[PDB]
């Protein structure tokens, strides 16, 4: 038709669907991006489940992605059309309680993480574009920049405490593990243990720069492994990026005096806090959604190659090929799979 | 050469017995008591709750005293020094003492007062690191209580700031020391729970803002998020210490504020990450180091608050009986104690 565009849709639990839907346009004063390249999250396949209920039925699905600006408010100052940037995925109002503390997770003013309709589709409403959108250093490849990794650095490495010399467990090798084992060797701690049940992921962990793997299939027998590695005192920080209550009750047996519990994921479940054990152990556990304010400090740090992060992408679709690169995801084991998708469909 | 000792003899039971004076065992001091008092804890041991605690050893961790002997590796202390013994015993040497984390010294270290203050004399290892001069500025009743169990293990972990919202979740002791500390970093809310409106008001009198009581617990909850425009509090200290006030804390706590739990629990807890992850929280645990006692003897200078009126019923250490029958039903009396050495002699 006229006027629509190419989407991914959430429809009800266990369904999404490739349609079409309208164009966005400016709503407000403070953009309309292009989506050049996308990729998938964790939380996707969450939402397409059914376990982010807040979710509505019909929501464009996807908070990840660079692209081109098409449209900007009469508020918009910093960008134009044709400008290549970043998106984040939080968006800031910049006045807020909380945006005024660099806490853009909790924006109060059609902020925080909404990505309302999200970037799988051709066009997308970027609202407050000034401090939602990054303008793209030229020296740096597409896929590192959609991985702008935020995730794993403010919310495992910097509420974790990494300092140099330390000891760090990961407990997940997944995407958002293997984010948070490259962001946390900017402080290069003295160990940085990657903790999974499956090799291939423990075996790319240690091509990212981990010193150690350790199965977690005989809990028991980690545990041990781990206190081994620390001369029986146990890690300075657990960086939990799976979130279920087996790998944050792991972390908790694992955390030395002084040491930082720092949960990345999502949990969907209440989780047993030994506080009868840990009340004397002086530990700290951290939570939080990634604010993205960091993101400036990242870009620095990436144009100077420290760390590669476009080596977290390892499949290439099409947008109109979204589907299968859903399927591929969803079965990452399978493939040895982040996923990047890009939008062959729109024309300038 | 014998002494009388307040010492736990078998779950429910402890009794005023004479006992051996301890002598210098290691070149690292013996005090002659001055003055001591009764901790939760103490009461805790008394019941069999605390396992590790031998029979016959001599309870109490808190007391101010007289150097009596100092042995021949101690050197910043001397003979007739008046000084404060703090809880925590610190070698300085080993790996956690390198880090000021004394509560987990490595070398007869972290909290260990072996036998206790509730005596005459107290063997004290690690002197020059456990004793502190006492200023002159300061009552014996301020020094006992040295708060930093509430200063460290609270307001500190709790990150307190001028101008943020506070609530302390207990009005017992331990929570009036993190109320009254609090107070150095000029909190614009400092908001007491508890269930007794007579503890509440004491809470009122030392410097507490507001005071919500919890015995409808969503009503206290709704009560303080209403106090802080919907967003809840900076920072929730944990002073009781049972899986029901933890609770309470981890439903008030506001984005970006941190629940600091200082009491002692027996059972875990259920922690509500499926609600919490996303609000950027924190949760704080910990063992009181004391490396702070220097700088709290220091901040007390600016006479800003008043640690002296913790203390609110006076014992002579020969009726320490009459002082734990008044301290295990602090309610009644509407009761710290401070226990003086009636007994030794100068
Ligand atoms: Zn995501
Ligand atoms: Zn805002
Ligand atoms: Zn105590
Ligand atoms: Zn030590």
């Amino acid at each position: 038709a006229m006027g629509s565009m190419k989407a991914y849709t959430y429809v009800k639990p266990g369904l999404a669907s490739f349609v079409d839907v309208d164009k966005p346009v400016i709503r407000k004063p403070t953009a309309i991006v292009r989506i050049v390249k996308t990729t998938i999250c964790g939380t996707d396949l969450h939402i397409i489940k059914g376990d982010v209920p807040t979710c509505q039925s019909g929501t464009i699905l996807g908070h990840e992605g660079i692209g081109i600006v098409e449209e900007v408010g009469e508020g918009v100052s910093n960008f134009k059309k044709g400008d290549k940037v970043l998106i984040s995925c939080v968006c800031a109002c910049g006045k807020c309680y909380y945006c005024k503390k660099g806490i853009y997770a909790h924006c109060e003013d059609e902020g925080g993480w909404i990505f309302i309709d999200g970037m799988q589709a051709e066009y997308l409403r970027v609202p407050h574009a000034d401090n939602t959108l990054y303008h793209t250093p030229e020296d740096l490849s597409d896929e590192a920049l959609v991985m702008l990794l935020p995730t794993g650095y403010e919310i495992g490495v910097l509420k974790g405490k990494v300092e140099p010399g330390c000891s760090v467990a990961i407990i997940g090798s997944g995407p958002v593990g293997l984010a948070a084992l490259l962001t946390a060797q900017f402080y290069s701690p003295a160990k940085l243990i990657m903790v999974d049940l499956d090799d291939n992921r423990l075996e790319t962990a240690l091509s990212f720069g981990a010193t150690h793997k350790v199965n977690s299939s005989d809990p028991e027998k980690a545990i041990k492994e781990i206190y081994d590695l620390t001369d029986g005192r146990g890690v300075d920080v657990a960086i939990e990026a799976v979130g279920i209550p087996a790998t944050f009750d792991f972390c908790q047996k694992i955390i030395g005096v002084d040491g930082t519990v720092a949960n990345c994921g999502v949990h969907g479940k209440p989780v047993e806090f030994d506080l009868d054990k840990l009340w004397i152990r002086n530990i700290n556990v951290t939570t939080g959604l990634v604010s993205t304010n960091t993101t400036p400090q990242l870009l620095k740090a990436l144009e100077s190659h420290k760390i590669e992060p476009e080596k977290l992408v390892t499949h290439y679709f099409k947008l109109s090929e979204i589907e299968k690169a859903y399927e591929v995801f969803s079965k990452a084991a399978d493939h040895h799979a982040k996923v990047i998708i890009e939008n062959d469909i729109s024309e300038a």
